[PDB]
Formats: C-alpha cells, structure tokens, sequence
C-alpha cells in the first residue's frame, strides 16, 4: 500500500453518479462462499481524477475501465482505507463532466455468519434434511459487503441481477426472472431504487400468490410452512388495493413477492418486490395463533407495504432524516388499518408505543427527528422508537389539526412531485403548504418539533370561564401547539373546541362556566399535559363517578401522564394513584393496560431492590381494584379482539404474582394439556398464561422444551418460549440465552427476547445483565454497535436499576470498552434510566409506603 487513500471523509464525493448497476453472482453453501461481478455505468459531472466506492470484507481480483471511443476494456488499480470501508479507483485519464464511464470489478467474498447483508444459514426439514437458504439485510449500511458500490441512499439507480442457483432452488429477487451445469437467472431490470433496496434470495421455497388488478401478489415461505400462509395473502391482496386507491399512484412493478424467511432478525423488511420477513412475523394459523399475533402479522404487512411507497419510491436523501420513511410508514400503517380493518382496535398499540416513546423522548439523551448523523454507529441508533413513533406522531398530530382530507392532498402530492428522487424534512413541510397557501406556514410550525428534544409541558389552570394554558419544557426551546381541549358544561353536554398556541402562555376563552376539561382530545398530541389540583380532581370525581363520558385512548392518556407526571415528583404520588381507583367502572382494555403496565413496572423496581413487602402490597391493592373484571373471565377465546387480549392481560397479571385461582386454575390446564402430549386444544389467549404456570414444574419445563423442538407453529413457540425463559430456575435460564447466542437449539434471534425477558424477575435479573456484560463482544459481532439489537438488550436488562451503587457500575463498564462506545445514545439513555429510577425511589419511595400500610 504504498500511496495514501485519496478520500478523508465518511461521506462519498458527489462527482460520480452511478446510473446501472450488474450485478452477477455465484454462491456456494456448503463452503458458505460466492463469487460475484459488478459492472457499473457511472457518469462523472466533475472534472475528477479518482473514483470512491464503499467496499468492505471482499476479495478483488481485476477491474475494468472501459469509455474510450473503442476501446475494450482498460485494467486500473484499486486502492483500500478499511476505516471508513471504503475503497478508491485511480482511473487512468480523468473523466469530464458529463461523460458517461463504465466500471467492472471482479470479487470474491465470503457469506457471512453474522445477521447483516449477505448471510446464510442451515436449517432443518420435517423429514430432516438439511437444507441452506441465502437472504439480504442491507439495510442500513450492509450493500457495503456484499458488493461494491456507491452506498449512499441518495445515489439510486437502476439494477440488474444475474444469480446461479445450484439445484432447483428458487432464486428471487427486485424484478421478475427470465433467465433460461448449475442454473443461472436473471432478474430484469428495475427503477431507480437505492443500493440498499436491492435484495435477492437463495433457498427451497413454494409460492402461493394471487393477481390484484394487474399485478401478481405471490407469498412465499418454506415448503413446511407453505399452508400457513393463507392469511398473509388474503390481508396483503386487501390493503394493496386500499394503498393504491389512497396515493393514486398505482404499484410500479409486475411483482409483489412476501417471503418468510426461516431466521432473520428484523420484524420484516420494504426491499422493492421482495418483502422479507421472519416466518413468525408472516405465517398465521386460527387454530394455533393469538389475537396479538393476528394483530401483529397485519400491522407488518400494512407497514411494508406502505414503505413500497415512503423509502422505496420516494427516500430520505440521509439517514438524519430517517423518520421521513419509517415515521410516515408507521403513520400509514396504523392508519390503514383504522380503515379497513377497525375490528382489531389497533389504536391502543399506537397508545401504548406513544406513551413508551415519549418516556425516551422526554430524557436529556434524546435528539430531535432530525439530528445530524455521521458515524456508522450513529446511523444505526436511528432506528429508534423516536422515528417511528415521534415521527408517525409527528405526522398524526398534523392530520387532527388540519383535515383528514388536506392530509391526502399533501400526501399526494408530496409522492408525485418527488417520486424516485431523495427528499428532506423541509420538502416535506412545502407540500403542506403548497396544498394549502394560507397564513399557515408549516415549516415553521413543524420546525420547533423536528429540531429540538422533547415535547413541551401544557400546564392548565381554570378560573371562572377562562382556560390559562402556559408551555413549559418537560424535564425533571418553544412549540406551536394545536391544543385540543374536550369541556362539559353544568347540564353535562358535550362541547369540542381546538385552538393553537404559539406563545408561551395563554388564555382560552370558555362560553360557559364548565364541570372539567380534557386538553389532549384522545391522544393526538405529542404533548403531556399537567392540571392544577382543583382541576385535577374534577377530573378524578368524573372518573370515580361516569368514566364513560371520556374515551378510553382519553382516560389511559391521563393514566400515562399523571404517573409520568407523578414519577418525576411534579405532583405527589397519592394524586396518581388515587385517580386509579375508577377501576371498578372500567371494561376497556387501553385504560386497564396502560394501568397494569405502571404497576407492573413499579413492581418490577421494587422485586429487584429486596423490597418482597411492598410491592405484593401494590400488586393486591391494584387486584382488588380489578377484582370484579378478574374474576369474571373466561377462558374460551371469546369475544372480538379487544375483548380478546383484555384477557390475556388479566390472567397474565394474576397469574405472574400468584393472585386469586389463576395459577389454580392454569396448572389444570397445563396438566392437561400436558398429558394430552399437546394434541388436547388449549386456547390461543390462555396458551402464554398457562405455558408460565407449566414451566415452573421441571417435568413440565423440560416437557415444554421438548415441544418447541418439535412443534413448527412459530407463533405457539414463542408463546412457550416466553414460558421457559420466565422461570425461576437461574441454572435453566443461563442455558437459554447461551443456546441461542451461539444458536445450538435456539434461534440467534431469539437472544434479545430471552435476554430481554430473563432480565424482568428477580431470579436471573443479575443473571441477565451479567451475560450481557461478559459476553458483549460477542454481542458485538452478531449486531452492529448502535443496532437496534443491541441498544434493546443494554435497555431490556438495564431499566429495573434503581440504585447508584448499580449506576456506578454500569457506566463504569462501557468506560472500560471504549470511547466510541461510551458515547453511544444506548448507553447514555441506559444509564440515565437507573439515575431517574434513583431519584422515583428517592421522591415517593418513602411515602409510598405510607399510602401501603394497614391502619389501625
Ligand atoms: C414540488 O417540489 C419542489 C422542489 O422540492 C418544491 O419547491 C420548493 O418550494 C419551496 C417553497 O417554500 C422553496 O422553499 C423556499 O426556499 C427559499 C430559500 O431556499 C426561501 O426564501 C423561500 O421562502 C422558501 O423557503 C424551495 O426552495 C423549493 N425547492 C427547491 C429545491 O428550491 C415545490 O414547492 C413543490 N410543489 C409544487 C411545485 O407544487
Ligand atoms: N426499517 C425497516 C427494517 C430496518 S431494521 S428495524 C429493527 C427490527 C426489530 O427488531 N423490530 C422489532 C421486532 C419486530 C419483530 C420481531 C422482533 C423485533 C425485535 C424484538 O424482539 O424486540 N425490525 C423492525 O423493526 C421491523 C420494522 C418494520 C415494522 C414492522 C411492524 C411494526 O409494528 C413496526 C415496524 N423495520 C423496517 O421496516
Ligand atoms: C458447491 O460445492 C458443492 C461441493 O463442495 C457441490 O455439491 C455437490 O457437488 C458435486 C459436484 O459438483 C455433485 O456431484 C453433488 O451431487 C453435489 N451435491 C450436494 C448435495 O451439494 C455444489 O453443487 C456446489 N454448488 C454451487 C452452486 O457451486
Ligand atoms: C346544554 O348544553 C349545551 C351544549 O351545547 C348548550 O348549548 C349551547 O350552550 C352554550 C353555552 O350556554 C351557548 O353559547 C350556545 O348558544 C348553546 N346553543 C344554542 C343556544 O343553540 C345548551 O344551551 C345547554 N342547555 C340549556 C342552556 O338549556
Ligand atoms: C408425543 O409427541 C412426540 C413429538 O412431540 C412423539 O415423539 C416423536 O414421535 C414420533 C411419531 O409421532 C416418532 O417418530 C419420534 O421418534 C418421536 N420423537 C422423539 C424425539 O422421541 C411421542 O411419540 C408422542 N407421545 C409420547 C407418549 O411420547
Ligand atoms: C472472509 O472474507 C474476507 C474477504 O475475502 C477475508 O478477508 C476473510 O479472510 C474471510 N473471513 C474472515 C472472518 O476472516
Ligand atoms: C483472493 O484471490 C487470490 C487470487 O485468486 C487468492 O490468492 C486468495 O487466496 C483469495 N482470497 C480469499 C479470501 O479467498
Ligand atoms: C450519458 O447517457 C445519458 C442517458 O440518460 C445522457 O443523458 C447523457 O447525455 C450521456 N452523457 C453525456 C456526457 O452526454
Ligand atoms: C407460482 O408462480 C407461477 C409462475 O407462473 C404462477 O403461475 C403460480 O400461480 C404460482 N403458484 C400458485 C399460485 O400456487
Ligand atoms: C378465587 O377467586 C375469588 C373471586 O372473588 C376470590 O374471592 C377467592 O378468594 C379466590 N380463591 C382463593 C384466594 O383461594
Ligand atoms: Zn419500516
């Protein structure tokens, strides 16, 4: 390596422009190794003497430069940095602006063991063959091994892949094949789409597939699995022809291809023509699957499918704008699903993912939306609960303030104007305002959202007819808030009025004196609001008297705020658990979750810290509150899907802290169900419940165990696997997270969940942590610094930490790794979790068990 590498940037300089891409590949899975070619028309618009490509992990034998008015092909030198993955061609005579070049490089590589780019994997069949099976994950930065380009989002371009297949496999990829001793196929040429959109799959599959008014919708999955995939289709051939008639631009490919992939990490991915995603995530049975997992395949495939137009039509120009893809998809995927499919109440999954999102978001480690990223680390932190959900709020929050109607017009527009070209957060904003030339200015609006940390604090004071609203920042610099307020007046009628403030404080005029007020109008808003005392117990006398004059996604708003607000010590403990105590007149679900999950985490805080006394106090409290609810439950899978998982969360919650007859009844269950050898039918709703309750036994532990081996209803084994890893035997849960880091038995991308799930109880909650600390470099390797994967395991173990002896520690070990991983947002956020946790022990520790105690 004798000269330097002529590019000191992470960044690609933009004087080439690639326009088509060829890409042809052989791979052999038995040696995990493949041979591939690219060829590449790039026109230069500078006066340039090198070229700079992203290359990494890959094996270069010759390169082509080839112009010249006849000349063949001319051979160049290659040059490697490694730091940044990137790799520099010093092409013989300069290319002028505006002269089209085109370069071939020939490889070879390796398919890798990690979970990113190309990898493979073996699995086995119902006959027990083993069987190899190829997948992509390039997003975000994984085109960079897989062959050499230019991976960047905002260089799109046209492909064209050519792939060799050993026996009779199927071969899949963007664009349809046409390709006739091993095979090779070629897939056609596709539109311009950026380099990690590209994908291709290698393994034994069969198709079931369906035309939707001219295109060929086909899902594919494992011969095994093939019957599994009946709902899949009849869901994404539905939402394809509501997608189309909402953005009037029609699917621009021949092909629609779902793949179940039999690993892979990810929920699911948006590559154009090619969907792929994890078989649990996919599949469905009736017979062997849950409300929730009925709920969770049609969100996904609704997510994907929207991507096909947000990020793989029209893109972020950089990843600092990531919540420009997976913001609107997450928007759009919830909103679809009101339309169409309102049976599921998917409303409350979008709650309850606002309220957790917003916890994060309040924290002095949180950016905003729009935040500059550099490092490669930094790239993969963005995918974060902020850019799909503060960006999918972001959005919902738009479509209440203006019209539903407005929304479609900017939406429409917005795609038309930049189809197949790279957009920013401020191209965005203009096609509100273009659709809608008042005095509205939206950027401006919007910028205080998408440049700063947080949402602001809308305190609400009420004296006589007049409503004092003042913004404050939420911590323990100003925002356009469309406020939304809900009033009843003296005769209990309903009044409904919005209103925006642009200053810091306010005063909102009332027709008459009022009984209460409700500022958010169900959610809607990305802002928490805090009432003044008197108000606030207007609020909870309602409550304890009709609860039913508000919503429910209104009252489980006002369950999240007041203990948010509560836990950072703005108002007294009691006031947060004395508006709990309507409970009695509750039957909807987002009210009784949202209340159980701010007990079981208070719950949870305590079991860790050796407090056993207090916090069985709060959980039975807490029961006899829903005591009547509780009791009346059935378990027969009756009732329509919000009744369905209200269930569930009942049963699971007496059931994991031993109340009433729910261990008494599941255990005869599971006996028989047990010594049924799992023929018996056991309720789809009840299954997790009562696998719990299983596993503690050793026999029905290790029964359990031999059926996740056995059965193949993905679905159902995680349901059982969420048994085993909840039991309390510490020797029996270190094998579980050791089986599937090294994934002997145990899929790897199951490590997440059971690192995840051993963390939350008190056996194996030292456990959990300790095997993610000692085993972290591993950690690193299977995901990226800054992965998802990885900033959900630190957070997954971490936020039961209450104490500063554990504080010290835990910023004490990412210290000892390294600066780059110190500075990372997961570890930062983590540990300013434990430091809050110390400050709730601190405020209403104390007098929480004063509240909790037995008087005289
Ligand atoms: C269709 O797409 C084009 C390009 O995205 C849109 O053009 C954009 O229009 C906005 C209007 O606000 C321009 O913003 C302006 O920028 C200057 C300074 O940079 C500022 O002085 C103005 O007050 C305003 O902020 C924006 O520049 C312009 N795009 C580009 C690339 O310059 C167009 O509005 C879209 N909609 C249509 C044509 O209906
Ligand atoms: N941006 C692309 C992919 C870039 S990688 S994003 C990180 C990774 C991930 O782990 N998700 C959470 C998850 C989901 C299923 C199983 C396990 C786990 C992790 C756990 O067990 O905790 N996959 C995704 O999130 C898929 C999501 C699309 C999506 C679908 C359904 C939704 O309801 C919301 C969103 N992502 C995209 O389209
Ligand atoms: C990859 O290499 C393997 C061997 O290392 C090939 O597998 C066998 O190849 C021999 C000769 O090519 C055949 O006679 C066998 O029947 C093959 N059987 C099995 C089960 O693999 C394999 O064909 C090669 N594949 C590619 C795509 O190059
Ligand atoms: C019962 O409540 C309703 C809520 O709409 C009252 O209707 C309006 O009340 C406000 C406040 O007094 C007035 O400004 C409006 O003009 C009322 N609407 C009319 C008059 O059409 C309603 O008036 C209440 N019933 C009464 C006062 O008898
Ligand atoms: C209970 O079900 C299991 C499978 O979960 C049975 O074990 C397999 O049975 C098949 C036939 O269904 C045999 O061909 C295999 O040899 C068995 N596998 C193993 C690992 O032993 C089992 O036979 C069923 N009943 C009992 C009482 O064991
Ligand atoms: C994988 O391939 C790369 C590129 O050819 C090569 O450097 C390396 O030796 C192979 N694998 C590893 C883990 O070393
Ligand atoms: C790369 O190719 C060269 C030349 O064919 C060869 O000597 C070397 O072993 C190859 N590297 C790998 C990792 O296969
Ligand atoms: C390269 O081909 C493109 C095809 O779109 C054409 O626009 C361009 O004129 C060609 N290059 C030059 C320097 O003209
Ligand atoms: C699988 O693909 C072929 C390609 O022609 C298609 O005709 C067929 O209908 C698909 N299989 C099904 C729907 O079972
Ligand atoms: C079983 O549930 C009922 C419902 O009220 C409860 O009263 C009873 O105490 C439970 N059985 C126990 C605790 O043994
Ligand atoms: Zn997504």
């Amino acid at each position: 390596n004798g000269k330097l590498f002529p590019w000191a940037q992470i960044r690609l300089p933009t004087a080439v422009v690639p326009l088509r891409y060829e890409l042809s590949l052989h791979p052999n899975l038995t040696s995990m190794t493949f041979r591939g070619s690219v060829t590449i028309s790039v026109q230069a618009l500078q006066v340039t003497w090198n070229i700079i490509l992203h290359s990494t992990g890959h094996n270069i034998s010759r390169v082509t430069f080839m112009s010249a008015v006849s000349s063949q092909e001319k051979q160049a030198e290659i040059l490697e940095y490694a730091y940044h993955g990137q790799i520099a061609i010093v092409a013989p005579e300069a290319l002028l602006a505006g002269h089209n070049y085109t370069l071939k490089i020939e490889y070879s590589a390796n398919i890798s063991s990690s979970y990113y780019g190309f990898y493979g994997f073996s699995y086995t069949d119902e006959s027990n063959e083993k069987k190899y099976f190829a997948a992509t994950q390039f997003e975000p930065l994984a085109a960079r091994s897989a062959f050499p380009c230019f991976d960047e989002p905002a260089f799109k371009a046209t492909f064209i892949i050519k792939i060799i297949r050993d026996e009779q496999y199927t071969a899949l990829s963007n664009m349809p094949k046409k390709s006739s001793g091993l095979v090779q196929d070629e897939f056609s040429e596709s539109v311009k789409m950026s380099t990690y959109l590209v994908a291709f799959i290698v393994g034994e599959m069969k198709n079931l597939s369906q035309d939707v008014n001219g295109t060929l919708v086909s899902i594919y999955a494992v011969p095994e699995k093939i019957g599994q995939v009946h709902y899949a289709l009849e869901t994404t051939v539905k939402l394809l022809e509501f997608f189309q008639n909402y953005f009037e631009i029609q699917y621009p490919l021949k092909k629609l291809d779902l793949v179940a992939i039999p690993d892979f990490e990810a929920g699911a991915m948006e590559n154009w023509g090619l969907l792929t995603f994890r078989e649990e995530t996919l599949l469905y049975d009736s017979n062997t699957s849950s409300m929730a997992d009925r709920k969770l395949v049609t969100k996904i495939i609704a997510h994907e499918l929207a991507h096909q137009w947000f990020g793989n039509l029209v893109t972020m120009k950089w990843w600092n704008d990531l919540w420009l893809n997976e913001g609107f998809a997450t928007f759009m995927e919830y909103f679809s699903l009101e339309k169409i499919f309102k049976e599921l109440s998917s409303y409350e999954d979008f709650l309850d993912a606002r309220f957790k999102t917003m916890k994060k978001d309040s924290l002095n480690s949180s950016h905003p939306i729009s935040s500059s990223v550099q490092s490669s680390e930094q790239i993969e932190e963005m995918f974060d609960s902020l850019s799909y959900f503060k960006g999918s709020s972001l959005l919902l929050m738009l479509k209440t303030y203006l019209s539903e109607d407005v929304f479609q017009h900017a939406v429409v527009l917005y795609l038309h104007n930049h189809s197949y070209a790279s957009i920013q957060s401020d191209d965005l904003w203009d096609s509100f305002n273009e659709v809608t030339n008042q005095t509205l200015d939206v950027k401006r609006m919007m910028k205080t959202w998408t440049l700063q940390k947080g949402f602001p604090l809308v305190t609400v004071q009420k004296k006589g007819k007049e409503l004092f609203i003042q913004q404050e920042r939420f911590f323990l610099y100003l925002w356009h808030i469309p406020l939304s307020y809900v009033t009843e007046g003296r005769n209990y009628s309903k009044y409904q009025s919005v209103s925006l403030l642009d200053k810091k404080s306010g005063v909102i005029n009332l027709t008459e004196e009022v009984l209460w007020v409700k500022v958010n109008i169900n959610m809607n808003g990305y802002y928490i609001v805090h009432y003044a005392d008197d108000d606030w117990e207007a609020l909870i006398h309602q409550l304890k008297i009709n609860p039913y004059v508000l919503s429910d996604k209104d009252r489980a708003n006002l369950i999240n705020n007041i203990f948010e607000l509560a836990g950072l010590g703005k108002v007294p403990l009691k006031r947060a658990f004395d508006l709990i105590n309507y409970l009695g007149n509750e039957n909807h679900t987002a009210p009784i979750t949202e209340a159980l999950f701010q007990t079981d985490l208070i719950y949870n805080l305590l079991e860790k810290l050796g407090y056993m006394d207090l916090a069985s106090r709060l959980v039975t409290r807490v029961f006899k509150l829903l005591q009547n609810q509780i009791q009346q439950q059935t378990w027969t899978d009756e009732g329509t899907p919000s009744m369905r998982e209200l269930r569930s969360a009942l049963l699971e919650f007496a059931c994991t802290h031993n109340l009433g007859n729910c261990s008494t009844t599941a255990m005869k269950l599971f006996d028989d169900w047990m010594a049924s050898n799992g023929t018996q039918s056991l309720p789809t709703d009840v299954m997790t419940t009562v696998f719990k309750v299983g596993a503690k036994t050793d026999k029905g532990w290790s029964f359990l165990l031999g059926k996740y081996i056995s059965i193949g209803s993905e679905a159902e084994k995680n349901k059982i696997l969420e048994a085993l890893a909840s039991s309390e035997d510490v020797r029996k849960l270190y094998w579980l997270m050791k089986s599937s880091l090294n994934g002997d038995n145990f899929r790897t991308q199951k490590l997440s969940f059971i690192i995840r799930t051993v963390g939350r109880h008190f056996p194996g909650h030292l456990l959990a942590w300790d095997f993610v600390k000692e085993n972290w470099n591993k950690l690193v390797q299977k995901f990226p610094l800054g992965s998802y994967t990885i900033q959900n395991i630190v957070a997954g173990s971490t936020y039961l930490f209450s104490t500063k002896t554990h504080l010290s520690e835990v910023q004490a070990f990412f210290e000892n790794q390294s600066e780059a991983t110190f500075r990372l947002r997961c570890v930062q956020e983590a540990l300013e979790v434990i430091q809050l946790n110390i400050q709730w022990m601190e405020k209403n520790l104390k007098s929480l068990t004063w509240w909790l105690r037995t008087e005289t």
